[PDB]
């Protein structure tokens, strides 16, 4: 709801040497998720924009 600081960017403990650089950041959610760290129907980065479970649930 709020985002002092910069905290917006965060996942899953995944990250090691991993995919990132691929990681979904929602509208303006503090749900930034990679696609495979959701049950992924999604991997391909989507160029537009994308919403977090919470959003897609609800909107
Ligand atoms: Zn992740
Ligand atoms: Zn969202």
């Amino acid at each position: 709801g709020s985002v002092n600081f910069v905290d917006l960017y965060v996942c899953m403990f995944c990250g090691r040497g991993n995919n990132e650089d691929k990681l979904l950041l929602c509208d303006g959610c503090d749900d930034s998720y990679h696609t495979f760290c959701l049950i992924p129907p999604l991997p391909d980065v989507p160029k537009g924009d994308w919403r977090c479970p919470k959003c897609v649930a609800e909107e």
